[PDB]
C-alpha cells in the first residue's frame, strides 16, 4: 500500500496532532461495546503524544497493563483545506490501532512500527472541530510481529509473555498528523540508482503512481536541473554524478509533478546515487569494499519509552559521530523515519530490520508455558508467515528509497534447528528479493544456531552473527571465548563464503563498577572483552563489520538476568559514557574510514 | 629517648596484646577521680585492638565523641620471663595515653603516631595475670601536633575544631606488646651508610648505647660476615657493596651484641647501604638522579579507621607496585613502622612526615571562631614550637635507620605569610639537620604561599609543592590552570633552584560519575587534569617527582566540600580503581624506572 513521507510542498500542507491527548485504560474491555468514540473519554487524564503510555505516570499498574487503552483529542480542520484531499496519518501505533473521526471508523492497523493513514475528506468539514478517538492494543500472539502469548490468570487478569529482550512498550510512539494533497496527487515513487564501475556515470530509474500526467526534474544539491523525463516510468542519465558516499551522503532531489487538466501536485524525493552489492565476502558500496562500525540500537529513553524525540536523535547522532560509528541496525523493529532522513543526509549506513524478533522458544530473555514445536499450527504457522510477509512489505514500501538503507534484515535470532524453519523462511527470503532487488537481505543469526547447526543462512546474502562467547557461556574466560569465537567465524567463512557482520557483541556493564580482576559486570571487563573480539575480527578476512550491542542501557521485562534492565550499553540510558566508549572511539576514529582494521 | 623496634632474637621475646579489649566512654570525665584503673571497667563493651574506636560500633555518638575513653584487658606474664627485663610497649595511641599496670601508673605519652614504652619489671610477677588500663584522649589544642581547638557549647558538650582534611580518628591504632631483653641490652643504634662516587666501595658508621661491651657483625643477604668491629662506636669497610637501590632494596643485617660478664643481648638491625643528597635541582640516590612517582597516602580504611592491618598493607603495596609507583609520603603523620620495614625490603622511597598539619587558619578544610594571629601566645607559640621539636625528635629516633626514608617533612601546608612563620620554623629546620645530617629536609608548601609570597622554603633542601590549579581555583578550566601552574613552577625554579616534588595534585572524582563534557567530579576530568599536570611537569627541568593526591578515597570531617569524605582517590576506599588508575599505570610503567619522563 503506497506510503510516501508527508512533506510540505506548494501543493501539500501538514498539521501535526502531537501534544496532550485524553487517555484512559479499559480494564473491563467495555469501550468498543459502549462506543467510547461517540463522546469525551469519561475517566481520562492527559498523556503526551508521541510517547509510550507505560512510563509517563510513574504507575506500575499502567506500566504493566495488557489490553486496550484509549487516546482522544479534538482538532480544527484548516478553513483553506476545503476542496483538498485530506489524509489522517499515524506514523506508528504500538501494536494495534483503530481510529474514529467523530463516529466514523476510518482506519485500523496491526504492526507497531510503520505508518497507516486514511483519506478523511468525506468525514470532516474545513473550519470545524472533529473528535479523533484511537483504541490502542498492546497484546502479542503467535500471528503478531513480534509474537508472544497472553496468559490469562484464574481471575481473568492478562499478562503478556514474549520472547525478546526489550520491554513491550506500547502507545502512539510517533507523530500524528493531518495532511493535504490536491485531488490529483503523486501516490507512489520507486527510484533505482545504477552506478557505472568507474563511478563516472550513473542512471536513475523512476516509477510513479498518480491520477495525472507525470514529469520529473532531478536537481543537484545546488538546485540545478541535471536531468528531466516524462511518463509514469523511465530512466534519467547523470554524467559525472556526485555519488551518495558513506560519511558524506550527497543528495539530489527528484521533483515529481502529477498534472491533470485542472490541478497539480509536486512531491520532492531526496535521492542518493549509490549502488550496494555483495561480491564474495565483500560488501561493496559504489563498487568499493565497506567495513561497518557502530551499534545495535533501541528506541528507548527515560520517561517516554520508545517515543520519538528530536533532542534524543540530535544527541545520540552527536555521540555516534564522536565515537567514529559509520553504521547501525534498527534492532529490533523499524525506527522512526526521521532516523533514516538523518542517515540519508549525513551518509550513515543502516541495516533496516523488521519487528520479527522472538521466533525462538530456547532463549532466557523476555517474559507461562511455551509450546513444544516452534513451527506448528499452535505457534508459528501459515497465518504467522502471512503476517511476517506483510511486515516486510510495509517496511520496504516505507524505506525503499532511503539511500542510507543498504540491507534488509527480515528477522533477529530465529531458532533454525527444526525442519519447519527453512519451510517458513525460504518463501520470505524469495518475496523480500522480489519486493526490492536493489539491496542484499539477511536474517540475523542466534549463537546456538552455529555454522554446524543453522539451516537457513544460505538463503540470504550477508551473515549477521549475534555472538556473546565469554558472557552467557565461557563466563568471564577471555582465553576460551577467543578460541571458540575464532573457530566459529572461520567455520562460517568456509561454509557460506559470505561477508560476515557481527551485529551483536556486548557484555552487561554496571556504570561505576570497577575491578582489578577484570571480571564480569565491571567497566574493565567490558573493555577487555570488546578488545578480544576486535583482535579476532581483524584476523578473519570475511568480517566486514562490527556493531556493538548496545548503544545505550535500555528497559527490559523484570527478571533475575536484568539489573534494572539491559546493561550492555556503551552509554547509560541517560547517555553518559562507560570506559568502553573511549576504547571504541580510539579503534573507530583510528582506522581509515570504511576500511577493515589491521593487526 | 631510645626506640629500637622490638624483634625476636635468641635474647628477646615478644607477646602481642592485640585482640579484644574492654572499652568505655567517660562522658562525665570522672574516671581519673574514681580511679577506673583499680577494677574491671564498669559499663564496658568489646573493642578490637588495634583500631580506631570511632567506626567499630556504627554509632554516631561514639564516632563524634571528644574526651577520654578507657581500654582495659588482663594478661599473663610468661613464667620463663622471671629474671628478664620486661617492657610494655604501645606502637601508637591517638592522641594521648596514660597506662596503669594494676594500680601502678607506668607510662604517659602525647603524640598519636609514634611508640611509647616503660620497663614494667618491678610491677609484674612472671606466671601471674596483670590488669592493663589505658586512658586515651583525642583532644587537640594549640600545643598538640597537630593543633586544634575544643569548643565547649553552652551545655559543656565538647566538639573538636581542627584545620586538617582528614577525620580526627582516635584510639589504639597499632600493636600493643610486652617484650623482654636481658638486664644487659642494646638500648640504641645509629648507622650512617657512606657510598663512594663510583659506587664500588661503601663505609658503615655505627653508634650503640648499651650497659655492656659492644661488638658488631655486618652480614650480607646470604648471612655471610662481610665486616666485624668493636666498641660503642666505629666504621665498617664494605668492598664492592650491594647498594640499597630503589626498586630492589638489598639489605644487610648489623647484629649488635652487648656482653656483660654474666649475660648478653643480640639485636639484628636491617641496613640498606645507600646515600641521599641534593645537588642543584637533582635529588640523588647512590649519586644518580631519582624521579619520584606515586602517592600521598593516608592510614584510612572501612570500619577500622587508622588502625594498622596486614591484609590492607599487602593489598595496597600490590596496587602501588602494579600502577608503577616507586615512592610515597606519610601524609600527614608517621605511619606504622611495618610500612617502613616493607619499603626497606622492596626498595620503596619514602618522604617521612610528622603530624604537624593544620598550622593554617586560611584553608576551607577541617572542623568555632579562629584566632586572628596564627603565630601568637593564644595560638602557635613557644610551647607549640617545643611540642613540634619533640614530634620531630620522636620520628627521627624511630626511623633514622630505615634506608627507605630519603627525606624528613617537618610539616604540611603552614601559613608562611606572617613574620612569625620564619621565627617559628627556622629553629625547627636547624634542629632537624642536627638530629639527622644524612637526609635532606622539607616543609610541604600550601598553594596560596606561592613563589612570590612564601617566607621559609629557603631554609629547606627540597621544594614539596601541593597544587590544585583547575580545582579550588580556575575551577574546571584546564587551559588557564596549565598556564598558571607552569608559570608558578618556573618562578620557584628561578627563586630557589631546588629540586621540586609535586607532593599533592588531585581532583575530587566520584567513582561511576562519567561525562562527555570532561567536567569536575567526573572520572574523565580526573584523567584530563592529571594528564595536563604531567605535560607541564615534563617541561620543567627542576621537577624531580609527582605524588598523586590521594592513593584512595578517605574519611573527613562532615561539610559542604566533602561528599561522604575526600574523593581525590585514584582508588575507592574499598580499593576499586577509577579510570585515572589506568592513566597512571601507563605513564609510570612506560617511563624508565626512576627517570624523569620526556615530551
Ligand atoms: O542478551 C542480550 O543482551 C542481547 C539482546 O538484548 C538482543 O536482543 C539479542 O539479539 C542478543 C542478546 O541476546
Ligand atoms: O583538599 C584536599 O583534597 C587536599 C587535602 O586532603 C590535603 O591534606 C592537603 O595537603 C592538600 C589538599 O588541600
Amino acid at each position: 500500500s503506497h506510503m510516501l513521507r508527508p512533506v510540505e510542498t506548494p501543493t501539500r500542507e501538514i498539521k501535526k496532532l502531537d501534544g496532550l491527548w485524553a487517555f484512559s485504560l479499559d480494564r473491563e474491555n467495555c469501550g468498543i461495546d459502549q462506543r467510547w468514540w461517540e463522546s469525551a473519554l469519561q475517566e481520562s487524564r492527559a498523556i503526551a503524544v508521541p510517547g509510550s503510555f507505560n512510563d509517563q505516570f510513574a504507575d506500575a499498574d499502567i506500566r504493566n497493563y495488557a489490553g486496550n487503552v484509549w487516546y482522544q483529542r479534538e482538532v480544527f480542520i484548516p478553513k483553506g483545506w476545503a476542496g483538498q484531499r485530506i489524509v489522517l496519518r499515524f506514523d506508528a501505533v504500538t501494536h494495534y490501532g483503530k481510529v474514529w473521526v467523530n463516529n466514523q471508523e476510518v482506519m485500523e492497523h496491526q504492526g507497531g512500527y510503520t505508518p497507516f493513514e486514511a483519506d478523511v475528506t468525506p468525514y470532516v468539514i474545513a473550519g470545524k472541530s472533529v473528535r479523533i478517538t484511537v483504541c490502542v492494543n498492546n497484546e502479542l500472539n503467535w500471528q503478531t510481529i513480534p509474537p508472544g502469548m497472553v496468559i490469562t490468570d484464574e481471575n481473568g487478569k492478562k499478562k503478556q509473555s514474549y520472547f525478546h529482550d526489550f520491554f513491550n512498550y506500547a502507545g502512539i510512539h510517533r507523530s500524528v498528523m493531518l495532511y493535504t494533497t490536491p485531488n490529483t496527487w503523486v501516490d507512489d515513487i520507486t527510484v533505482v540508482t545504477h552506478v557505472a564501475q568507474d563511478c563516472n556515470h550513473a542512471s536513475v530509474d523512476w516509477q510513479v503512481v498518480a491520477n495525472g500526467d507525470v514529469s520529473v526534474e532531478l536537481r543537484d544539491a545546488d538546485q540545478q536541473v541535471v536531468a528531466t523525463g516524462q511518463g509514469t516510468s523511465g530512466t534519467l542519465q547523470v554524467v559525472n554524478p556526485h555519488l551518495w558516499q558513506p560519511g558524506e551522503g550527497y543528495l539530489y532531489e527528484l521533483c515529481v509533478t502529477a498534472k491533470s487538466q485542472t490541478e497539480c501536485d509536486i512531491y520532492p524525493l531526496r535521492v542518493g546515487i549509490r549502488s550496494v552489492a555483495v561480491k564474495g565476502e565483500q560488501f561493496l558500496i559504489n563498487h568499493k569494499p565497506f567495513y561497518f562500525t557502530g551499534f545495535g540500537r533501541h528506541e528507548d529513553a527515560d520517561l517516554r519509552g520508545k517515543g520519538f524525540d528530536n533532542v534524543l536523535m540530535v544527541h545520540d547522532h552527536a555521540l555516534m559521530d564522536w565515537i567514529g560509528a559509520n553504521s547501525y541496525r534498527t534492532s529490533h523493529y523499524p525506527y522512526a523515519e526521521e532516523m533514516l532522513d538523518w542517515a540519508d543526509e549525513h551518509g550513515i549506513v543502516v541495516i533496516d530490520e523488521t519487528a520479527a524478533v522472538g521466533f525462538n522458544l530456547s532463549l532466557g530473555i523476555g517474559f507461562g508455558n511455551k509450546p513444544k514445536e516452534l513451527y506448528s499450527e499452535e505457534a508459528v504457522n501459515g497465518e504467522t508467515q502471512q503476517a511476517h510477509l506483510q511486515a516486510i512489505k510495509e517496511l520496504i514500501a516505507r524505506d525503499k528509497n532511503h539511500p542510507s538503507v543498504v540491507m534488509w534484515s527480515i528477522a533477529n535470532e530465529p531458532d533454525t534447528r527444526p525442519q519447519g524453519a527453512r519451510e517458513y523462511f525460504a518463501p520470505l527470503a524469495e518475496a523480500t528479493r522480489k519486493l526490492d532487488p536493489t539491496r542484499p537481505i539477511t536474517c540475523v543469526n542466534v549463537m546456538f544456531c552455529d555454522a554446524h547447526t543453522d539451516t537457513i543462512s544460505d538463503l540470504f546474502d550477508v551473515l549477521c552473527l549475534n555472538r556473546y562467547y565469554g558472557w552467557y557461556v565461557q563466563s568471564g574466560d577471555l582465553e576460551t571465548a577467543e578460541k571458540v569465537l575464532e573457530k566459529e567465524l572461520l567455520a562460517w567463512q568456509e561454509k557460506l563464503h559470505q561477508p560476515i557482520i557481527i551485529t551483536e557483541y556486548g557484555v552487561d556493564t554496571l556504570a561505576g563498577l570497577h575491578s582489578m580482576y577484570t571480571d564480569m559486570w565491571s567497566e574493565e571487563y567490558q573493555c577487555a572483552w570488546l578488545d578480544m573480539y576486535h583482535r579476532v575480527f581483524d584476523r578473519v578476512s570475511a568480517v566486514v563489520g562490527e556493531q556493538v550491542w548496545n548503544f545505550a542501557d535500555f528497559a527490559t521485562s523484570q527478571g533475575i538476568l536484568r539489573v534494572g534492565g539491559n546493561k550492555k550499553g556503551i552509554f547509560t540510558r541517560d547517555r553518559k559514557p562507560k570506559s568502553a566508549a573511549f576504547l571504541l572511539q580510539k579503534r573507530w576514529t583510528g582506522m581509515n574510514f570504511g576500511e577493515k582494521p589491521q593487526q
